C-alpha cells in the first residue's frame, strides 16, 4: 500500500510549487482572495522577504502542498494513507475531504498568525539522540522549562521551551553524541506549554467550523493513530501545543502494510526522515 506525506514548516524554499500554479489557476486565484496578496509570487519571488516567517509559510506550504496532491490525483492511483507534518495535517485532512480548499485555507492562514504572534521560547532541532536519552539529559540538567516538540525520527527530536534552556543544553547535549544541535529561528516554543494561550485562541475560532469524515484515513500527529471526525476539531488545537508524534505514525503505517511513501509538497524533508525510521524499524 501507499501513503502521502505532506511537510511542514521548514521544508520551504523560493521557487516552490511554480509548476502547480499555471496548473490550477482558478484555486490559485482562490487562495489570492483568501490570502489578500500573490501567492504565486510569495512562493516564487518572496519579494518581501517573509516566505520564512510562519504566518506566511503555512499558506505557502498548505497551497503548495494541496496543489501537489491534486496533480498526484491527476496522475496516480489514490493512496491509502495520510499524515502531514503539523501545517502539513491541514493538507492531509483536504485531500481526505474533511474540509475543501478555501476552508482548509482560512484555518491555516489563523494559525499562521496565531503561532506568528505567539512570543516566549524558542527550539532546537537535535540529530543523533534517541527520545530517552533526550528526556534524560533535561531531567539531569535541569531543564524544567523544557518539552519535546517533535518526535521525527528515531535520532532526530526537536525540543522547545525557555530560550536559556535551550541555548545552555547544546553542551550536555553535544556531550551525549548530538552529532548536530541546532538552535531554531522561530517567534515562540512551538509544541510546548508555551502555546497554551495560542492554542485556547485557535481552538476558538475553529468552534465555528464542522470537520466531515476523511474519506481517506489521515494519522493524527497527535495521537500516531487514524483521526476519527468526532475528534478532529478538538486535535487541531491540542497539536500546537503537543508533541508531534511523527516517528510512531509513520512506524503505525508500516504495520498496516504500507510500503511506499511519498512526500506530496515541495522537497524530501519527510522522505528523508522515513529512510531513518525504516534504517530502524
Amino acid at each position: 500500500m501507499k501513503a502521502y506525506m505532506f511537510p511542514g514548516q521548514g521544508s520551504q524554499a523560493k521557487g516552490m510549487g511554480r509548476a502547480l500554479f499555471d496548473a490550477f489557476p482558478a484555486l490559485t486565484a482562490r487562495a489570492d482572495g483568501v490570502l489578500g496578496y500573490s501567492i504565486r509570487a510569495l512562493c516564487q519571488d518572496d519579494p518581501d522577504q517573509r516566505l520564512s516567517q510562519t504566518q506566511f509559510t503555512q499558506p505557502a506550504l498548505y497551497v503548495v502542498n494541496a496543489l501537489s496532491y491534486l496533480k498526484r490525483r491527476e496522475e496516480e492511483a489514490p493512496p491509502d494513507f495520510l499524515a502531514g507534518h503539523s501545517l502539513g495535517e491541514f493538507s492531509a485532512l483536504f485531500a481526505a475531504g474533511v474540509f475543501d480548499f478555501e476552508t482548509g485555507l482560512a484555518l491555516v492562514k489563523k494559525r499562521g498568525e496565531l503561532m506568528g504572534d505567539a512570543r516566549g521560547g524558542g527550539m532546537a532541532a537535535v540529530i543523533g539522540l534517541d527520545e530517552e536519552r533526550v528526556r534524560e539529559l533535561l531531567d539531569q540538567n535541569g531543564a524544567t522549562a523544557v518539552d519535546i516538540a517533535n518526535l521525527n525520527s528515531p535520532s532526530q527530536v526537536v525540543i522547545s521551551g525557555a530560550k536559556d534552556e535551550i541555548a545552555r543544553l547544546q553542551v550536555p547535549f553535544e556531550a551525549a553524541g548530538a552529532k548536530k544541535y541546532t538552535v531554531l529561528r522561530v517567534s515562540a516554543a512551538f509544541h510546548s506549554r508555551f502555546m497554551r494561550p495560542a492554542m485556547v485562541e485557535f481552538g476558538r475560532f475553529l468552534e465555528g467550523y464542522d470537520f466531515a469524515p476523511p474519506k481517506i484515513p489521515v494519522i493524527s500527529n497527535v495521537t500516531a493513530r487514524p483521526c476519527k471526525a468526532d475528534g478532529i476539531r478538538a486535535a487541531l488545537s491540542e497539536q500546537i501545543a503537543s508533541p508531534v508524534r511523527w516517528c510512531e505514525s509513520i512506524r503505525y503505517l508500516m504495520g498496516r502494510g504500507v510500503e511506499e511513501f511519498v512526500e506530496c509538497g515541495h522537497g524530501i524533508v519527510l522522505t528523508g526522515l522515513y529512510a531513518q525510521i525504516r534504517r530502524d524499524a
